[PDB]
């Protein structure tokens, strides 16, 4: 039984995704987030391999929930008559992206490129596991304080990888490329390596670079603060308007701004302690 198994806290929020709760798991006091999603506002459905009518989201976090990774793992979730509830990993002390830049405004580069290669190696993660998470911004990314780990959030928006055509997305539009914004049709990775340089911009400006679809279409980049040649040159690669301009994770990673990152103890070290 759910609430015998967990001892649940305080809201810690609700919207599109539903209402997200704090909680221990009484079995170790193991720190939880408890997320709850009404049936009815379920768009996507998928199965488990015993042929169980679950939501997409439990699919696609139960294929990326195994081994350590830069992912928020799924623990357990269970069916009610109107809604599904899933039990989820919670960092402690955590703060999401979009709240930490807010709070402290554009950052270093030295700390956007430890949280940008992690956020990285966390899409390639999901890729490898035939996921595409479809929605990567500040606010899907949690911040371990501590160990100063990212984590990503929120696969309600996501799909299973495939190399043919998305016509269908339901993200964030500012972080949403030019060829779906005119077009509605995009390709999963090159979408998010887009989304990726969004994130990048987002992280050394405070901010992010388009607001109307005007100007995703026109996808001219101009900085409002001083960022370095390199880091506004990658930027300025993941924003190609031609998908096929953009850079692969490797040529992103392999990238000349990308080399001696710092280690995520280190980067809580120097940065968040």
């Amino acid at each position: 039984p759910l609430e015998s198994q967990y001892q649940v806290g305080p809201l810690l929020g609700s919207g599109g995704f539903g209402s997200v709760y704090s909680g221990i798991r009484v079995s170790d006091n193991l720190p939880v987030a408890i997320k709850h999603v009404e049936k009815d506002r379920i768009s996507d459905w998928g199965e488990l391999p015993n042929g169980t009518r679950v939501p997409m989201e439990v699919v696609l976090l139960k294929k990326v929930s195994s081994g350590f990774s830069g992912v928020i793992r799924l623990l357990d979730w269970f069916e009610r008559p109107d809604s599904f509830v899933l039990i989820l990993e919670r960092p402690e002390p955590v703060q999401d992206l979009f709240d930490f830049i807010t709070e402290r405004g554009a950052l270093q580069e030295e700390l956007a490129r430890s949280f940008f290669w992690q956020v990285l190696e966390a899409v390639r993660h999901c890729h490898n596991c035939g996921v595409l998470h479809r929605d990567i911004k500040d606010e899907n990314i949690l911040i371990d304080l501590n160990r100063g780990e990212l984590k990503l959030i929120d696969f309600g928006s996501g799909a299973l990888l495939k190399d043919t055509v998305y016509t269908d997305f339901d993200g964030t539009r500012v972080y949403s490329p030019p060829e779906w914004i005119r077009y509605h049709r995009y390709h999963g990775r090159s979408a998010a390596v887009w989304s990726l340089g969004i994130l990048l911009y987002d992280m050394v400006c405070g901010d992010i670079p388009f607001e109307h679809d005007e100007e995703i279409i026109g996808g001219q980049v101009f900085f409002r603060q001083r960022v370095s040649s390199e880091c506004q040159h990658l930027i300025r690669w993941c924003l190609a308007l031609r998908p096929s301009d953009r850079p692969t994770f490797e040529e992103i990673q392999n990238h000349p701004w990308m080399q001696d990152v710092l280690l995520p103890q280190e980067t809580a070290e120097i940065h968040l302690h």
